[PDB]
């Protein structure tokens, strides 16, 4: 009976329902046997009643839930999940809600539906991996998602059952977290993303003082707040940051405080008590600023405590260490220049040190070594720092955390060398010094002046050059095989010299004397003017075009990226130093601005600033 | 023009002579310390020789002499690369912005 | 004085005034000084100044 049982409940027919009882007593069938449950799905009779229906009367769910009830199978019925993948969990409640009915959500609550239950379907999983809908797998998450103020309230307190809003899914993510999953940097979401998310922390503290419900963490770790800075939702980010509760009876969770005014100036002192971190957790701002591929980073950066903290930051060490970075550097690489030039070639490696310059030029390569394992064990501490940050942190951007790995490598692979293989370690030597004179942008890149240089030269380099040097590989290629080909000298060195000749003659000088051997020189001749015509005149100065658009859009984009570079730098910096030292470093107050439930002190670091107004009258 | 030029001249190119000067300083060290002999007045004429080469004139001999030659060629084709391609007219980019 | 004329209370301020508290008081702390140089408001450092810089014609 279940297609006929289908179509009276898709058409929403009551009288046909007549008789459905006393045929399941004679026959004693459940409601949920599987001949009754779709194959497909194992849909069953209720969801399909709440998927159809007319205005959200259906009018055929008491009937059945009766009737279920009769049977005495109401619990399994009302609560029975789906099965297969996409809507794997779904249950009634969760299409109530989603209907937005608020009498078939009561009437469920209310005969026994369980509310914790989960949906893991994948397509209730999130965008990225494939489900269309994400809202945290929870009745409670569900409503809070779709702004339904009234189903919230309703199913936080009511008299059957309530759903604690501190529950965490199979990812970990609670009601916040999911709120802040679905948020939209959109004029009409943020809106009422914000009023949910305060409504429901209020509520959550009202219940609960002890607990603060943005504590709870997530399976990876993060908060609400962290999670909003590292997915780029910019809307929630700022409000949480300056969130301020008038109430007096839950001021306490507020994170933005008013100092005191004098005239137009306004002091008030917001709260960094997880926004800066001295390596005891996870802080936003380290989150914020290396993680790649956020949408409006810049944005999240210009906030009003962010800059002044990392003004201050700046102020109180970041210069000092800077330049005694630069110095030592300096002074290193100056070093090791020296040495290099005073290497002597007669002899075998290693050679005997009798004289007077013995002890002077030994000291040169003794430093050098060091410094290069030093840069080695600081590349891997800073590696295993950031909990293994994979390629896309090394490969894609911060060039100069790479290339110090190999300035590492080679300038001790050269020493071994130094010992067994005396004859070639010069060539793996020098190579290692250019690289490492020229890496010292790294230090540049703190400079507001030559700022941006640096940025750009490593972008334009790897993106704009290499993009045009696949066609020009392509030309290069066709015309030197032609060339080669052509020439009859009546074969490997041959290749090689012309070669040679002809990258020579590429540069702009040389002689064109390689036609006299060859013959049919006039052709010759038409085929090197081509290639100079197209490579010279058009592509050599083309990629100029694509370049200086390249230089325009970071001349566009100047003073921002300056200032995330710089803040890159100092964080850095920061960053090297031990624990301890770190602490002794804190930035801000400890001031008691209010007290707990009880009386105790709250005693938080905070960090004030201050602003003019003129209209404030 | 004579506005412009005194601000461009002090401000962009000095600030883009720095990375030159480091590349430039970084490569004729190297160069001068991989050439065998068999010294001031040698490398005085090296840097005379490879000034002559950055311009856009002159011979490269010098490889004859030193050992590893292919290792000197591939550092002077970074060099000229680096240098005349990308920096030689990428400030052009900023100094016309300017 | 100074904190009567700030606070926009005229009635406070012709008591102040009205019993002999001083009107050319100069206040010179460093809160006071210019913005430059640490002092983040700066009004003549006077009364009739700080009332005029405030916009209070009525004061004035
Ligand atoms: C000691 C503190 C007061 C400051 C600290 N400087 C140093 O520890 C040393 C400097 C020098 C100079 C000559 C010889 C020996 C040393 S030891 C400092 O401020 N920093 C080092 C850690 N940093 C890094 O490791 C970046 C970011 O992770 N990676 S890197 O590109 O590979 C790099 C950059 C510069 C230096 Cl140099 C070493 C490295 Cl692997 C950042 C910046
Ligand atoms: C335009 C650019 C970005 C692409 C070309 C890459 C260069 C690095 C290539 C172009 C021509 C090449 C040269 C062509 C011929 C030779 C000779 C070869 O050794 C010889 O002198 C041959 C004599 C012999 O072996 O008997 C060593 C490499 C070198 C300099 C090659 C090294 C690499 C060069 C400079
Ligand atoms: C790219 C630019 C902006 C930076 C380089 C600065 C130039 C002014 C440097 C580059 C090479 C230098 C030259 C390298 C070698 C010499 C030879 C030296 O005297 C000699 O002829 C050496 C012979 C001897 O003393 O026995 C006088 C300076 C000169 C021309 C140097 C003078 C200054 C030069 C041209």
């Amino acid at each position: 009976n279940r297609p006929i049982l289908f179509d009276i409940v898709s058409r929403g027919s009551t009288a046909d329902l007549d008789g459905l009882l006393p045929f399941l007593l004679t026959h004693k069938k459940r409601l949920t046997d599987e001949e009754f449950r779709e194959p497909s799905t194992g849909k069953t009779c209720l969801p399909k009643a709440l998927l159809n229906l007319s205005n959200g009367r259906n009018d055929t769910i008491p009937v059945l839930l009766d009737i279920a009830e009769r049977t005495g199978n109401m619990r399994e019925f009302i609560n029975s999940p789906f099965r297969d993948i996409y809507y794997r969990g779904q249950t009634a409640l969760h299409i109530a809600i989603e209907r937005r009915c608020k009498h078939y959500v009561e009437l469920l609550v209310a005969q026994g539906a369980d509310v914790h239950a989960q949906a893991r379907g994948r397509f209730f999983q999130p965008k990225d991996e494939g489900g269309y809908f994400y809202f945290g797998e929870l009745p409670l998450s569900l409503a809070a998602c779709t702004n339904q103020p009234h189903i919230v309230n309703y199913l936080t307190e009511n008299p059957h059952k309530k759903a604690d809003m501190r529950r965490q899914d199979s990812r970990g993510n609670t009601v916040l977290h999911a709120l802040v999953a679905i948020a939209d940097n959109t004029r009409e979401n943020t809106k009422f993303v914000t009023k949910m998310y305060d409504l429901l922390l209020l509520k959550c503290a009202r219940l609960f003082p002890d607990s603060n419900l943005e504590a709870v963490l997530n399976n990876d770790g993060l908060s609400p707040l962290m999670m909003a800075a590292k997915t780029g939702k910019i809307g929630i980010f700022q409000h949480i940051i300056r969130r301020e509760v008038t109430d007096e009876d839950t001021r306490h969770l507020s994170r933005k405080f008013k100092d005191w005014a004098y005239g137009p100036v306004y002091s008030s002192l917001y709260d960094l008590s997880s926004l800066d971190t001295c390596g005891e957790e996870a802080s936003v701002l380290e989150i914020l600023v290396y993680n790649s591929k956020i949408e409006n980073r810049h944005e999240m950066l210009a906030v009003e405590p962010i800059n002044e903290l990392l003004r201050d930051k700046w102020r109180k060490f970041g210069a000092v260490s800077f330049y005694i970075n630069v110095v030592s550097y300096l002074c290193a690489m100056v070093i090791f220049t020296l040495t290099a030039y005073y290497q002597p070639l007669e002899g075998t490696p290693p050679y005997p040190y009798r004289t007077t310059v013995d002890y002077l030029r030994l000291a040169g390569e003794v430093i050098t070594l060091f410094t290069g394992v030093l840069f080695f064990f600081t590349n891997i501490k800073d590696l295993f720092m950031k909990k293994c940050p994979g390629v896309n942190s090394l490969f894609i951007d911060g060039s100069f955390q790479l290339l110090y790995f190999i300035y590492s490598v080679l300038v001790i692979v050269s020493a071994a060398l130094y010992l067994a293989g005396i004859e070639a370690y010069l060539a793996v030597m020098v190579f290692a010094l250019v690289l490492g004179w020229m890496n010292a942008l790294y230090f540049t890149r703190g400079l507001k002046l030559t700022g941006t240089y640096s940025i750009m030269i490593q972008k334009i380099l790897f993106k704009d050059l290499f993009r045009f040097l696949l066609v020009y590989l392509l030309f290069m290629i066709g015309y030197a095989s032609a060339l080669v080909s052509l020439l009859n000298p009546c074969d490997s060195e041959t290749f090689s010299t012309f070669l040679l000749d002809l990258f020579k003659l590429t540069i702009g000088m040389g002689d064109l004397e390689m036609l006299s051997s060859t013959k049919y020189p006039v052709v010759f001749i038409i085929l090197l003017v081509t290639y100079i015509i197209l490579t010279f005149v058009l592509l050599l100065n083309m990629l100029i075009a694509l370049m200086g658009e390249t230089v325009g859009q970071v001349s566009k984009e100047s003073k921002h990226i300056w200032k995330l570079q710089w803040a890159t730098t100092i964080l850095d910096i920061e960053r090297s130093f031990p624990v301890f030292l770190r602490k002794a470093f804190r930035s801000g107050e400890m001031v008691t601005v209010g007290k707990s439930s009880d009386g105790t002190p709250d005693r938080r670091w905070c960090f004030r600033v201050d602003e003019v107004n003129w209209s404030h009258w």
